[PDB]
This record gives C-alpha cells, sequence and structure tokens, in this order.
C-alpha cells in the first residue's frame, strides 16, 4: 500500500517529506522548527554517536554534561560573538506565572560554561590536558525555514571543548578528530565530502582556523558544511584567563584551545544522497536493520503448521545472522502479505530483504534482493554466514562510489569568472582561484545572485603559478592564495 | 575531608561531591555540572538499562526538549519553565521547557494507532527535563536532571501489568546488583502513587546516616486513563467499538547516584559499587624515590603498565597512574576520595618478587597478590566487594525496619531514626492525619513482601482517628 507520491527531481522538498514520514523516520510537531525523531532514525543517530565515541574515547577525551540553562552573564560576559547571534537565543523568562529576575538562555552551545570551569579547573601545569565532550541538545531560533534535519531549532550534537599546553598537540587533534568526521561520512554513511579550511570570511569567528568537512547535495543544487573542528589557538583562554604558571618560565602561560562538533544533520544528507524515488535507502553500516527476512509463499490458506514450519526455518536463519554479527530481523506478522512487507521494508530502506519461501527452504537456499539495485542472488544457505558480509561490503561501496561519481560529476574547475557563472547556473560547485579576502569573497557572493565558499581543499587541484593566476574575481587585482571551492549554501 | 556524615551530613555531601570531582558548581541555582567522575556512573546505570529493555522490545526515540503551551494544558503549574522571547523579539506563544513527555508523545501515539495492527507501543527516552522544583541538591533535588522516561501502550491490561512488573524487577536489580543497595518493592497507597494512573509501582531505599527513605524509582499503570483523554484508540475488530489502549510509563533519575552517595560514602570520600566505578581498580606506583635512580622509573611504569593491560584484557576496569609531579601518598588519597574500589601499591620489592598489595577502598583491607594469580583473584575480589557493600547496607536497613500495630511504638520508632511497617486503612483522609499527627511521617510503599497476613476480625488501622479495617500493611517512614 504506502507509496512515494512525488518524486525527487520535480518536487524535493514533497518527495523528502513523503520519505521521512513514509520511512517512519519523523513526525510533526506543534512546535515550530522541532521534530519528533522515530526509532528508525534516531537508530541511525545512535550508530553514529556510538561510533565517534568510541573513538574520541579511545583518543582520551572524556564524556561530561553541563546544564542546558546559560546565564546572561556566562552568554554575554566577554561576548564570543555579539555578532548577529544574540537575537538567535531561546530566552527563559517565567517559572509558572513569576517572572525571574535575571533570565535564562537556553544553551546555543557551551564555550561560555565551560570555559570559566577550564579557568577553575587548571591551576597548575599538572592539570593539563583537559579533553571533554558532550552529547547533549542545543536550541537555536534560527530565522530561516526550517526542515526536519537539516535547519531544525532544535538538534542534537557533540561538542567537544580541548585545552593544551603547546600549539602542536592543538593542532594535531584538530585533524585527527576531522579525520574522524570525514569517516563518520565515508565509511558509515557511504558519502563523499572534501576536507579543508574555511575561508577567513566562513572561518568561526572566534578561532584562529576553521577545518571542515563539506558535502553537496546535487538533487537540491546546495551544499552543506557537514561537521567542523576548530582551533581557538590562545583566544579563549586570553578571554577567560585559562593560565598556569610555566614550570621553566615564571610568566603566565595561556591554554591553546580546540573545539569540534557534529549534529543530526548527518541524517539529512544521508537522506538527501541516498534515498531514491521508491524510498529510503540505508546505508549498510548505520542502518538499525541490515538484513530482513520475510517468509514468502504464503497464500491465503497457507496453514498454521506450514506457516508455522517456515517461521521458525526463518527464525533459525536470523539466528545464524544475528550470531554472526550482523543485525537481522524477521518480519512474522501475520496480518501483513510478503509483497505488503516488500514495500514496507523498501520505504524504510533495509540495504538487503531476504526472500525465504518453501521452495527456498526444500532447497536449502534463499534469495537476497538489494534495496539500492533491486539486484537479486540466490545464496545456498550453508554459504549465508560467508556471504552476507561481503553483500553488505558491496553494498556500501555502490552506494560509495555512485556518490562520489555524482560529486565528481558536479565539481567543475575555472579560472574565468564568466565560466564561473555559467557552471553555477547549471547546478554545481567550482573550484577557482581566490585572494582569500573577504571583500572579494563578498563581492563573488554579491555577484553570482548566490555562491559562498566552502572550503580551501587540502587536496590542491594545482599549485597557483604566480606569473600568470590571479584571483577568478575581476574586481581584485590581488594574485591567487590558491583554490578555494565555490557554491549555492545551505 | 573536613566533616563527617554523622555529625554534619549536608555539608559532609557536598564535601563529598566536591572532593571527589563529581559535581561542579554552577551559576544557575538548581543545575549542576556532571564531571566526568559522575557522569561515568550514569553512564553504566545508563548502558546495563538501555541493553535491557532493548532485548525486552523496548525501543529507543527523541521528543523535543519543547511543548508549547497547548499541548501541555491538556496543580504542578507553578514549577514550570517558559520560554516566551527569541532575544529580544518576543515569541507570539510561549513554549515551555519538557519537565516529563506525557503531553507531547500521546498525542503521537493517537496519530500512529490507526488499526489493532499497531499494537504495542513501546518507547524509551534518554533525555533531561526540568521541573523548576526548595533548597536544592545535586543529585536528590535538581531543576534539570536527566533520565530515562518509557513509554508503552497494549491491546491487554495483561501485557501492561506485566510489564510494569518486568521492569520494577529491573529498577531494583539496577539498585542491588549494580548499586549495592537494598530495596523494598511495593505499591504507592493511593494518595502518593501518580495522579494520572491506576497504580504506581516502586523501589524505596535507606539512607540511615538521615534516617530517611527514598524513592529510587517508579514504573506506573495508567491503565485506560490516558488512552481516554488523548483518544488513542482502536477499532474493535469485530464490533467496532472505540477500544482504549492500556498504557504504563516508567522512569529512573540521576537521583540513584545522590542514593549511592548517601547510602554508601564514609567519612573518606566516596566508595563506588565495582559494577559502576569507571575504573574499578588503579595502580599507584610506590617508591620512586625523587632521583634516587632514573633508568628504574620507565622500569616501574612499565611494569605496572603490563599489569594494567593484563586487568583490561581479563575485563577488570583498570587504569593506573604515572604522572610524575605528584606524591605517591597524593595519589593514595586522590584515589580515596573518587571511589576507586581497589588500589594497587606496586613497588621494586614488590616487581622482583613478583606481586603487588591491593587495598580494598571500603575495608582498608590489604591483600598481597602474586602476578601469575592476577587476572583469577582481582574478579573474586571486587564480587567479594559488591556483596560486603550490599550486605553492609541491608543489615543496616533490616536492622531499622520495625513492625508494629500500635500507634505510640509507631511514634516511638518514629523518634528513633527508623521506619515502620503499620496496618493501615489506605484512605487519603487517614493517611493525611498520620503524617500530621507524626510531626512528618508519609507512607513510602504498600510492600509485596508483606509482613504477615491481615486478618479483618481484628486488625484495624494504625492511626486512633480513623477506626477502618486495616486492609493492608504499609511502610512509613520520614523521607526527601
Ligand atoms: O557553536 C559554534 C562553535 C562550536 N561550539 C562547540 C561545538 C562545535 C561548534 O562549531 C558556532 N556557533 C554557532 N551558532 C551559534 C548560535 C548562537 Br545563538 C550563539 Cl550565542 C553562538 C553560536 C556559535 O558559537
Ligand atoms: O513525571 C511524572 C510521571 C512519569 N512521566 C514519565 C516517566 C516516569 C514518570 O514517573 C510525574 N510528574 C512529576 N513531576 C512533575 C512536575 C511537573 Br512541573 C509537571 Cl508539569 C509534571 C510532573 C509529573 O507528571
Ligand atoms: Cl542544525
Ligand atoms: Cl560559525
Ligand atoms: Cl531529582
Ligand atoms: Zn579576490
Ligand atoms: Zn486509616
Amino acid at each position: 500500500r504506502l507509496g512515494l507520491e512525488a518524486t525527487k527531481e520535480d518536487n524535493l522538498p514533497d518527495w523528502y517529506s513523503q520519505v521521512i514520514t513514509k520511512g517512519e523516520m519523523i513526525e510533526y510537531y506543534d512546535v515550530s522548527g522541532c521534530y519528533i525523531l522515530r526509532h528508525w532514525s534516531f537508530a541511525i543517530w545512535k550508530a553514529i554517536r556510538n561510533w565517534f565515541d568510541a573513538e574520541i574515547t579511545r583518543l582520551g577525551v572524556k564524556e561530561c554534561y553541563f546544564p542546558i540553562f546559560v546565564s546572561r552573564a556566562a552568554l554575554e560576559r566577554e561576548k564570543t560573538h555579539i555578532a548577529d547571534f544574540a537575537p538567535e537565543v531561546a530566552w527563559v523568562t517565567k517559572s509558572g506565572d513569576s517572572e525571574l529576575a535575571e533570565p535564562i538562555a537556553v544553551r546555543p552551545t557551551s564555550e561560555t560554561v565551560m570555559y570559566p570551569a577550564y579557568a577553575k579547573w587548571i591551576q597548575s601545569y599538572r592539570d593539563l590536558p583537559i579533553r571533554l565532550n558532550q552529547w547533549n541538545n542545543v536550541v537555536r531560533w534560527e530565522f530561516k525555514h526550517p526542515q526536519p534535519f537539516l535547519r531544525t531549532r532544535e538538534f542534537l550534537w557533540q561538542e567537544g571543548h580541548t585545552a593544551f599546553a603547546t600549539q602542536k598537540e592543538a593542532d594535531e587533534e584538530v585533524l585527527t578528530i576531522l579525520d574522524l568526521y570525514a569517516k563518520v561520512y565515508t565509511d558509515l554513511l557511504a558519502i563523499p565530502v572534501v576536507k579543508g579550511r574555511k575561508t577567513e570570511k566562513e572561518k568561526f569567528a572566534g578561532g584562529d582556523y576553521t577545518t571542515t568537512v563539506e558535502a553537496y547535495i546535487s538533487a537540491s543544487g546546495r551544499a552543506i558544511q557537514g561537521a567542523t573542528s576548530h582551533h581557538l589557538g590562545q583566544n579563549f583562554s586570553r578571554m577567560f584567563d585559562i593560565v598556569y604558571e610555566h614550570p621553566e618560565t615564571k610568566e603566565k602561560e595561556y591554554v591553546f584551545q580546540n573545539s569540534w562538533g557534529i549534529t543530526t544533520r548527518t541524517i539529512g544528507v544521508m537522506i538527501m544522497v541516498h534515498a531514491d524515488n521508491q524510498g529510503l535507502v540505508l546505508p549498510p553500516r548505520v542502518a538499525c536493520i541490515q538484513v530482513v527476512i520475510v517468509p514468502c509463499g504464503i497464500t491465503a490458506t497457507t496453514t498454521d503448521d506450514e506457516r508455522r514450519r517456515l517461521y521458525e526455518s526463518c527464525r533459525e536463519l536470523e539466528q545464524t545472522f544475528v550470531k554472526a554479527g550482523i543485525r537481522c530481523e524477521g518480519d512474522y506478522r501475520d496480518n501483513y502479505s510478503p509483497g505488503w512487507k516488500y514495500n514496507h521494508w523498501e520505504l524504510k530502506g533495509v540495504p538487503v530483504r531476504i526472500e525465504l519461501g518453501f521452495k527456498d527452504l526444500q532447497n536449502d537456499q534463499f534469495v537476497a534482493v538489494r534495496r539500492d539495485n533491486g539486484a537479486k542472488q540466490t545464496i545456498k544457505r550453508a554459504q549465508a554466514t560467508v556471504e552476507m558480509p561481503k553483500l553488505l561490503e558491496t553494498i556500501h561501496t555502490s552506494m560509495y562510489e555512485r556518490a562520489e561519481r555524482d560529486l565528481q560529476s558536479h565539481t567543475k574547475l575555472t579560472k574565468q569568472w564568466a565560466e564561473f557563472l555559467q557552471f553555477l547556473e547549471t547546478k554545481n560547485i567550482i573550484m577557482a582561484p581566490f585572494c582569500g579576502e573577504i571583500s572579494c569573497e563578498d563581492r563573488i557572493k554579491a555577484e553570482s545572485a548566490g555562491a559562498k565558499s566552502l572550503c580551501i581543499p587540502f587536496e590542491q587541484p594545482a599549485k597557483i603559478d604566480p606569473k600568470v593566476d590571479k584571483c577568478v574575481h575581476p574586481a581584485c587585482g590581488r594574485v591567487a592564495k590558491f583554490y578555494t571551492l565555490f557554491g549555492r549554501s545551505y
């Protein structure tokens, strides 16, 4: 029965709403900007969270929890960014019917609370480094048009905050966290990305520099930051008097800080990239169910003893899949036809469906069907334990390389501004030589109406030969500092 | 440690949670920073329970932190935090920070249950709620706190009842098997039960320093009350009479940690139950004789590293302390304060005789183990520690639960700092009079394991103003 009524290419938003609802991944909510994560998508987040947490604790980071409320003073004292952020802050100002003396803010991030804590907690050189992480929820009252995973007012993330004695420690951590974020996207979500440094405009305002992983959703034609990992350097230490006495040098020494974060926006990217016109398509490594066994060949008058015999062999296959470490469940609901179940689990996006009927068990075998391809492969029951991991391996690769192919089909390089704007009009992203200065990024953005910097990619396409190369914008005559990636932004 | 449990309980509690690196104070009242050392106790409880209820068929989801006014108001009302402005721009309708999630998840349950085919719904959340509720205290009276709230809907009341009991069994197992704290399973009286429910089961535990009892977790049977409120119904297949589902909800909060502090922490700081301690064993290398020798520094640190490595690989959570800028005794006191179940003192004579001394945080008892037997004695040891803690608490609690049918000794026992099983009518009127004329004592639970069977030919409720035949024996005490 249930099915997608729209298509990715013609009506992307209604397609997206149909895939997150009929994929049982989201329920809408009477508070705007906020969405119910039903269990089918929360398991995606749970896999991402668990994987990344295991990584950063193996690294020596530790898990903590600061309160959801922040003082007006914690917030505004020594402002990180008066910026244009203060409007986006959710303010509690009444208990029941009693208004409170000073109002308290729901956290948008925890710098202004965790940095005073670090100032207390570091009274000597011996107390360093501090590597603390929280898995928490934040609220940003963002005046834009909201969407389930991509622009939400409350969302889950993890924020890691770190303080070291040396800048070398801090630099290397920034890159180790970025490698793990990159792994979240490629190895778990089968999504390709570009590692880079934000330009001076797009960097976190308070940081020394800001690294990032950036991805592209081509169906929409827009690019999106997938995760970031900042090097604050000494800015916040000097702000918050996070100091120790140098063991040799008698003089006060400020610590070197990093912060890094990744949000549930990841899941939205996963949809936009991998979900097709029949519904969701889950990367095998985050799917709550990797393999679903639908017992087939049950007619309106299949008998309870026949039904039970088949159900029982299905549970035995499901069990030897669990014991092989792969996440398999069987669907034994009696008020649903085999075909109804095929369509159900297709909408839900399970990498593999197993059709096992009476004719299959009589030949001691089964059929496996890929959610991405529709490709069917008959496996002898014996080879199950060895064939099914290969398959799930294969499925990931196909999902990934397909996605990367699309990304490379939507990355065009030019040194000429006209070819830049042609490429941008044709719905893709452009590596071009950029002076790096903020004014020129502004002129570029205005004059593509718009196109923002994405990152200065780590893998540069070529080294700028200064005898020739000038920044792609004709109004600045600055020689090109590097290749930068520009595109229309989310 | 500067104060003591026996004489000044509150400032002892404050010194135990501060010098234990568990809590950092915060400029919003009611709210406290869970540092990593206490957050790990929560994480152990969280993971143990989540695995259990996941094995049971419950599934994890996450609903928003915000409820807007309409969702909510469909009697606690003073205690609700209201967002009403973004920045300096006032918002049209104000939204409440969730204090519990019934008013949000139950409309969703009505929308998602379009047929009988859709049952049961078994969903759990690990989330933060705020109830702007006195004189606050870090794990016992917090305005923002962590918990898990699970909400479930079935077709029959039998499923729902049996689940209530299974979850209560799991909470008691949290308290006894993980936190080594004894508890009593029971039913709240109609006065103390969850207002919207049919009934409320509970586990209660005893803190002897205070002489007071505290509710450790709950598991409610909402019956058909909330289904009827929010129209969670299905078509009866036979005659299509709208049928209301039977609902339960259950919860457990970070109050556990506070209970575990107050039950088990002594005058030297925390002492963590082995099954929740982030570090079960900490290795302190001894005898570094301050530049008496330097090459040996790495040699000793290295033998400590292979012992820690074989403890990890044996499944024992062991970390070693190889920091050079701290006195050995400083490390002893540090890990005593933080409550690490076992300290290993390992020196040069120890490494030369192929052994180590492990000393229990609860006992102070010292026991020298040959490295050969290490992987085998150390699990036993930690098993041994848990039992001694639990039985210790058990001893204490049962030396302080008194049975009576007479109000005079009820009120004497209540002066002597313990909790009383007495015959009770069950009425709300009479419970109110009991608390008022005991100043004060509330019902705790009607225990499942009853002390003797009520003979209605004689037994009357212990309060002299109600002459009702006693409905049952219940447990009363002074409580948080
Ligand atoms: O949130 C950040 C910076 C970093 N915080 C720690 C986790 C990783 C993260 O990149 C950027 N940022 C973004 N949005 C914000 C919104 C508001 Br409102 C405020 Cl006050 C502040 C901020 C703000 O600082
Ligand atoms: O929160 C509860 C009832 C149950 N909710 C689901 C998880 C288990 C839990 O016992 C009781 N309770 C307690 N304190 C409250 C405080 C406020 Br404020 C509000 Cl609005 C409501 C409540 C409220 O309903
Ligand atoms: Cl977001
Ligand atoms: Cl930013
Ligand atoms: Cl509490
Ligand atoms: Zn330029
Ligand atoms: Zn009575």
